[PDB]
């Protein structure tokens, strides 16, 4: 079931080739170039999913990253800020994705407020090198570990919606 769902997510999410790092120059102004155009393609295809999720931005390095999440439940919008490294080791290593603004109020977060995925996570990106990257982090990362953690956040009461929706 596993390869099969990880594939329902991915498939049109353009897949990477460069197996390069940021210290890696040259090749990782390639693997950047990779990086933005399977974002893009990601978020247009998630405006028309109804499900335009997230944005991001990169320092111009490519190495530091920022942006925010929004999540919808029982018609009220959350918004939540997220951040990222890229490791020295990226492709390999997948970067940690922080919501520093949550910190504390899940168990599912390290101290600081890098996510916990599952254990499942990191042998699916290891199996995948180099082909994943941030848009693969995003829709199988951050997607599914907001999908359980905030319905739990919301109703602790813990954090407030940001906007209705009619
Ligand atoms: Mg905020």
């Amino acid at each position: 079931m596993a390869d099969e769902a990880t594939r329902r997510v991915v498939s049109e999410i353009p897949v990477l080739k460069t197996n390069a790092g940021p210290r890696d120059r040259e090749l990782w102004v390639q693997r950047l170039k990779e990086e933005y155009q399977s974002l893009i393609r990601y978020v247009e295809n998630n405006k028309n999913a109804d499900n335009d999720w997230f944005r991001l931005e990169s320092n111009k390095e490519g190495t530091r990253w920022f942006g925010k999440c929004w999540y919808i439940h029982d018609l009220l919008k959350y918004e939540f800020d997220i951040e990222f490294d890229i490791p020295i080791t990226y492709p390999t290593t997948a970067p940690e994705i922080a919501v520093p603004e949550l910190d504390g109020k899940t168990a599912k977060m390290y101290r600081g407020g890098k996510i916990c995925l599952t254990d499942h996570f990191k042998p699916l990106w290891a199996r995948n090198v180099p082909k994943f990257g941030l848009a693969h982090l995003m829709a199988l990362g951050l997607g599914p570990w907001l999908a359980v953690e905030i319905p739990d956040l919301i109703q602790k009461g813990v954090i407030q919606h940001k906007e209705k929706c009619n």
